[PDB]
């Protein structure tokens, strides 16, 4: 109803605050983390880094991330329970599937893929008891078999609970085109599904089509431009706005502080790129679109409102 | 020299006993018994069905099995350890990488798999102080850029620690000529690597020339044999090939295994319902079947004691 489910228990719609629709902990693999720990320095040298990065971030006025690491992207949830009671910042874990299935995923049925997200959401994660609050997927532009029955997943565990959908997207591709044509086939309400890295992007005709059908645009890559400058892409939120479509809008960094999923050294030349980490939204991007004119209203709607709307499980 | 790890610490070798050298407690994914154990009924159901498993293993003879789940197989050494200890089964715990390499595997170096590897050998799997003693590797015939990486890998934590290599092979591709080409390009010695997989071949040609080279080879799929789809020949067939090797004068590089498991989530729903009506000895089908087949057609007792108890010692028994 108005309950939240995080890594230390569930929240009210009210103690969400400030909310990142999409960052990560750490972007692994299954196992990965525990099986080989010293690839981060150590496990306690990256819970270290994390907490301090969270504990930024909220000085900067963050009060609640989304953890949209899956199983596949190494989700250690015992790690985010520990960092975000370091941190005093709310993390919503997710479950789903992203681009990294192993075998034992990549061969089952979407009536099996359907149980296991739904264990994850109703029952917990791992023998944690933690519950997950949102359904995280990823196609590449065309959407191969195993993803349409991801998808299919997706959708029918989130009928079940209410607990929203998000997904990862090649937006050159106008990949949310056919996600969201899956989600309506198996009759999802596009209200509770954000396509996500869309402002990878100039094509507003494409984002503005999917928010006029009800979809939350995900703008998570701004701080990702590595030759359009992050200025650019932020004004793709000043251009929904003033298209009216405010209440479609979520805005997030798409950050980490542990990266195995690539090669070797990408966090450190990530960092230096974007010193600011999880707080570059809060310090660069609402100071920017103040500066173009947007109320602190429209800002706080998008920021705090729009999130909690969104991860609120809904069945209407 | 004399002691190898097993998930209950060190022993000696000369307590290995009877040793089947390709087994698996569960074949899964990294991660996936912990995240979704339901999918084999539940983590205690599991354990249960191997802890009978091994038993019936136990009472036909076998004391040592050895694991040969990596990492990307979800190899939980704390499952091992747990059914190991109520059958009282020796299991030696395995690294390496199988087939399914996650992306934070596929993209690391030779060095670091090499650390990795170096690892699970001399500090211990995950945080539970267990140690491999044996590592695993697998290539589909023609071996991809990543999987030479790992097979140089292999070899290199194989010369720091001495513990042997063993192998998946496609064997109706010849794989283990390519595999035995970059171990030897590595300078590790064949008498520490076994090319496995190798009775799902009538070749004795390349099963002949890679053992007189001094490999051992693996002889691990004799009951896979009425599972349809893949090959005709019966049991009996695949078994008189180690009856053909003896011949030959390759009693020494041969180990022999069921290559069986209690659960199997990297394959098709219901596939461990399908073995275990094919096959009910489950791992004891070896002792039980296998060896008496083999005493009727005049092989010696003693040639068969070698085979399994001496040659798997040999093979696991840290040498260099
Ligand atoms: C884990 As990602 C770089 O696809 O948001
Ligand atoms: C896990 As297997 C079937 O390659 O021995
Ligand atoms: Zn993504
Ligand atoms: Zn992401
Ligand atoms: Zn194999
Ligand atoms: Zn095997």
């Amino acid at each position: 109803g108005d309950r939240i489910n995080t890594v230390r228990g569930p929240i009210t719609i009210s103690e969400a605050g400030f909310t990142l629709t999409h960052e990560h902990i750490c972007g692994s693999s299954a196992g990965f983390l525990r099986a080989w720990p010293e690839f981060f320095g150590s496990r306690k040298a990256l819970a270290e880094k994390a907490v301090r990065g969270l504990r930024r971030a909220r000085a900067a006025g963050v009060r609640t991330i989304v953890d949209v690491s899956t199983f596949d992207l190494g989700r250690d949830v015992s790690l985010l329970a520990e960092v975000s009671r370091a941190a005093d910042v709310h993390i919503v874990a997710a479950t789903g599937l992203w681009l990294d299935p192993p075998l034992s995923m990549r061969l089952r049925s979407v009536e099996e893929l359907t149980q296991f997200f739904l264990r994850e959401i109703q029952y917990g994660i791992e023998d944690t008891g933690i519950r997950a609050g949102i359904i995280k997927v990823a196609t590449t532009g065309k959407v191969t078999p195993f993803q349409e029955l991801v998808l299919r997943a997706a959708a029918r565990a989130s009928l079940a609970t209410g607990v929203p959908v998000t997904t990862h997207t090649a937006a050159s591709q106008r990949g949310g085109e056919q996600q969201a044509a899956i989600f309506e086939s198996e009759g999802l309400s596009p209200s509770r599904v954000c396509i996500g890295h869309s402002d990878d992007t100039d094509d507003l005709s494409y984002l503005t089509a999917l928010a006029a059908r009800g979809y939350l645009i995900g703008l998570d890559h701004i701080p990702h431009s590595a030759i359009r400058s992050w200025q650019t892409r932020a004004l793709l939120i000043k251009a929904l706005i003033d298209q009216g479509y405010m209440k479609q809008i979520l805005v997030s960094n798409d950050w980490l502080f542990g990266f195995s999923s690539y090669v070797t050294n990408i966090m450190d030349v990530m960092d230096s790129v974007n010193p600011d980490g999880m707080a570059f939204i809060p310090l660069r991007v609402i100071p920017f679109l103040r500066e173009k004119g947007i109320p602190q209203e429209t800002l706080a709607g998008i920021t705090v409102t729009n999130p909690a709307r969104f991860l609120s499980p809904t069945l209407r």
